[PDB]
């Protein structure tokens, strides 16, 4: 009866907290957290955290107002400390770091991260340490500090060597390595391998992450100029399943690339504004991707000529000529093209490769 009426109670609380979340009543849920506190002392420290963690998770998926969200976390952490529930305090603090990150509150996502690690490093069961090291790698990268983001991730993967992780943890580790080889625009080749490991690892487990990895595999393939490969990849038995607007964007960019068409690439950037320009990681490579498209299109226009009017190239790509001259002279300077320019009577000469 008493091993029983407490179990029905745990259900009760979660279920009502669940109901508050659905009809979006943040105030009452903040109250539910405050009110359940006495109760928590009648169950194991371990079952306790489970409950408290579960509820704050409910609060943070509510659009409750960042400040109110952050408050509620500092409140529960405060309470956890003034109650000596260390494991839970720590795991609450980890959830707060996550919140700061998703909020763009990055200097504090570092400050708390800095604290919690000192603690976590001096202990066993490094599962949480991983969470936090990867979270650091994420936040350092969000702040543009590549070395210290690479540095944090190397730790994480080293920690994850002794343990055997859940696929979703593994997955995130491969997504990060993926992101970070790509970030300096320097190793799209191995960046791709991580994204493929990530994809292989997220597939049938977490399929938003799964889609994201695939998408990024495609990005890299494009970025390598290997956008022919893109079809065969999507084609394969497992990828098809993942059809959507994200995949259509990549296929559509891949296509502009194969066709060497800037006009198509402009078209695809604006039809797929959401899937591309608004994707933090894609958006990172759009700048230099834009260059390749311009160059490729220029090469395509130039290709039949051994000597061509700059005005002709300019009408053909539809850009002001002052600009178009400037670009071609840069390609010549940078050994990106084998020709020379008659600034005088407006002509570009092309040499036998
Ligand atoms: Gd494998
Ligand atoms: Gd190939
Ligand atoms: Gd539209
Ligand atoms: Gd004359």
């Amino acid at each position: 009866n008493d091993e029983e009426r407490i179990r029905i109670k745990e259900q009760g609380i979660l279920q009502q907290g669940e109901l508050y979340k659905q009809e979006g009543k943040a105030k009452e849920l903040a109250d539910l957290i405050k009110v359940t506190r006495p109760f928590l002392s009648s169950i194991s420290k371990a079952k306790a955290a489970k409950l408290v963690r579960s509820l704050v998770d409910m609060f943070l998926d509510m659009d409750a107002g960042t400040g109110i969200e952050v408050q509620l976390c500092k409140d529960c952490i405060e309470w956890a400390k003034q109650e000596k529930r260390t494991f839970l305090r720590q795991s609450l603090e980890a959830r707060l770091i996550a919140l700061y990150f998703d909020t763009a509150l990055y200097t504090e996502a570092l400050a708390l991260g800095a604290q919690l690690l000192r603690e976590l490093k001096k202990l066993d069961d490094k599962n949480l340490l991983v969470e936090v090291q990867l979270l650091e790698s994420k936040t350092y990268h969000a702040l543009s500090n590549l070395p210290k983001a690479r540095a944090a991730l190397t730790s994480a993967r080293t920690t994850a060597n002794a343990i055997y992780c859940p696929p979703k943890v593994q997955g995130a580790l491969d997504l990060q390595s993926g992101i970070l080889h790509a970030a300096d625009e320097r190793d799209f080749k191995t960046a791709f391998s991580y994204f493929y490991e990530a994809f292989e690892g997220f597939d049938s487990v977490d399929s938003v992450k799964a889609l994201t990895s695939l998408k990024y595999m495609l990005l890299c393939k494009i970025m390598l100029g290997q956008s022919d490969d893109v079809n065969q990849l999507v084609s394969g038995k497992l990828a098809i399943t993942y059809s959507g607007r994200d995949i259509d964007a990549m296929k559509s960019v891949a296509e502009a690339s194969h066709k060497r068409s800037l006009a198509d690439f402009q078209a695809a950037l604006k039809e797929y504004k959401k899937e591309l320009a608004e994707d933090v990681i894609v958006q990172a490579h759009l700048g230099t991707l834009y260059d390749t498209m311009l160059e490729q299109n220029l090469c395509r226009i130039i290709e039949p000529y051994s000597r061509v009017q700059v005005a002709h190239v300019a009408e053909s790509i539809q850009l002001p000529m002052p600009q178009v001259e400037k670009k071609l002279s840069q390609m010549i300077l940078d050994k990106k093209f084998s020709g020379i320019l008659d600034q005088g009577e407006g002509v570009l000469i092309v040499f036998e490769e």
